[PDB]
């Protein structure tokens, strides 16, 4: 329903479902440019689940995962970020 | 908790940070030795 139920859901993510989340009525290009490099200070210690450090970290890694996708085509499941 | 893997602000973490203090005067008890603590590290 919101792109914060598809970073918290597990499923396997295809073409389908890359195609039909990458548009921007979901997450706009802007946003989707700063979720790419702040996890660099977050993987460093833990924050809270509601908070950047964990919410927006979960949608850097799915941000990443999708420009993967993009750069790989390969169908692959989609997890919740490991804990450091 | 060694093996937890959620958030830092549940209950479950401030839990964790308990029991790793509990385990270190467990430890101090049994060995009298003056040791550094620091907050229970990512795991």
């Amino acid at each position: 329903s919101t792109f914060e139920e598809a970073a918290l859901c597990t499923f396997l993510l295809n073409k389908e479902m890359y195609l039909k989340l990458r548009s921007d009525v979901l997450l706009p290009l802007t946003q989707y440019n700063r979720y790419l490099a702040l996890y660099n200070k977050y993987k460093y210690f833990s924050g809270a689940m509601d908070t950047t450090s964990y919410r927006e970290a979960a949608c850097c890694h799915l941000a990443k995962a999708l420009n993967d996708f993009s750069n790989s085509g390969s169908d692959v499941l989609y997890q919740p970020p490991q804990t450091s």
